């Protein structure tokens, strides 16, 4: 078995390969998009993970697309996240913050000034996001048509990611994960289906990857490359954002470019929750030979699949989403081959302690 053996992940060392995947739970305080003591308890319960990757966290107010998702831009947010990271560290854990801009997967009612969200192009995502009703309960609402970012606004986006990483360092996170997956802003630029720009940020793969690579360079300069990871979902379709007709070639281009920066990790979200075609071993080899840090796989993994691919040398760690939602001590359960708690997906999004901090440890 290798799942329970240590792994150096940039500037930190994980004691096992069983990582907690990022999971939006939509329990922050509004107004202010502030993490809570209940969220600190949730993460503290999971601190035996080789690495915790937090729920997606806004880099700015404009980045917000879901009511209840936290930010890392305000002083009050920074102060609250400092308590959460302290709690994880008190339990000898490690925690990374996943940073996002939702782009067009958003709604005007939670944007600054009530105005349209932004994206690469002015095309509706044709999906829903999650708002809150007058009693604070999560509700699904159609996304608002976005405005295309003007060329002169793109430096501000890069600066927002830079500043959020600086804030993550102060807040005590061990690493950052850039959310370049799942149809959110960075992926909106990457994908030909959502990016119809005719400037240097659209067209060719080199132009479509331009923004994400500018963000990577900015955050590496702000902190250090050994503190930066990135989540990608480059094969398949995710929240109506496909990866285009040359998805494999384009993914390998992006990975080769990320490798030049010497970042800590590459986290690949292999399928969305509705499924998709599995990665071939050949494609995993092509990824492996292009990236020289840690590769994290995710998407309906079992311990068996993780051990298989780690032992084949194709990935270094596995991130579990829903199993970690329901099992705070997943590491111990997997080590002892114990049963897992049953999942309650009706409480994944919104609400309070129920379905959040009340899944028992062994
Ligand atoms: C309730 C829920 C919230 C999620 N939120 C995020 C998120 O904030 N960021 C992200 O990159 N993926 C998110 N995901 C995807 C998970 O990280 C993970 O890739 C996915 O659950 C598939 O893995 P699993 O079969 O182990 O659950 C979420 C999934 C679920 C079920």
């Amino acid at each position: 078995e290798k799942l329970f053996t240590p792994l150096k992940v940039g500037a930190v060392t994980a004691p096992n390969r069983v990582f907690m995947a990022p999971a939006t739970r939509l329990r922050s305080i509004e107004p202010g998009d502030i993490p809570t003591p209940l969220m600190g308890e949730y993460y503290r319960q999971r601190a035996s993970a080789g690495l915790i990757i937090s729920e997606a966290t806004q880099i700015s107010a404009q980045a917000k697309g879901y009511a209840g998702a936290p930010g890392l831009h305000s002083p009050e947010q920074i102060a609250a996240w400092k308590k959460i990271t302290a709690g994880v560290h008190a339990e000898d854990g490690r925690i990374a913050v996943q940073l996002w801009h939702t782009g067009r997967i958003s709604h005007s009612s939670i944007q600054p000034g009530g105005q349209a969200p932004v994206s690469a192009s002015a095309l509706n995502a044709n999906t829903r996001t999650s708002l809150r009703d007058e009693n604070g309960n999560a509700i699904r609402v159609d996304t608002t048509t976005p405005r295309a970012l003007e060329l002169d606004e793109i430096p501000g986006i890069v600066n927002d990611f830079r500043q959020a990483v600086a804030n993550a360092r102060e807040a005590g996170f061990d690493l950052v994960e850039l959310h370049s997956a799942h149809g959110y802003l960075l992926h909106q630029f990457l994908s030909p289906s959502s990016n119809q720009r005719t400037d240097q940020y659209g067209g060719s793969v080199e132009n479509r990857a331009r923004l994400v690579l500018e963000v990577v360079d900015a955050v590496c300069n702000e902190w250090s490359a050994d503190r930066i990871g990135i989540r990608v979902s480059p094969i398949g379709t995710f929240q109506n954002v496909d990866n285009g007709p040359n998805e494999e070639a384009d993914a390998l281009y992006l990975i080769e470019e990320l490798a030049k920066r010497g970042i800590a990790y590459l986290h690949m979200s292999e399928t969305d929750l509705a499924g998709g075609k599995p990665y071939s071993e050949a494609f995993r080899q092509k990824v492996r030979e292009r990236f020289h840090g840690v590769i994290i796989g995710a998407g309906a993994y079992t311990a068996e699949k993780a051990e298989d691919l780690i032992g084949k040398g194709l990935i270094d760690a596995v991130a579990f989403g829903r199993d970690y939602i329901a099992n705070p001590d997943l590491v111990a359960r997997l080590q002892k081959k114990a049963e897992l708690n049953p999942q309650r997906p009706e409480s994944f999004y919104g609400g309070g302690a129920e379905g959040y901090t009340d899944y028992p440890s062994l």
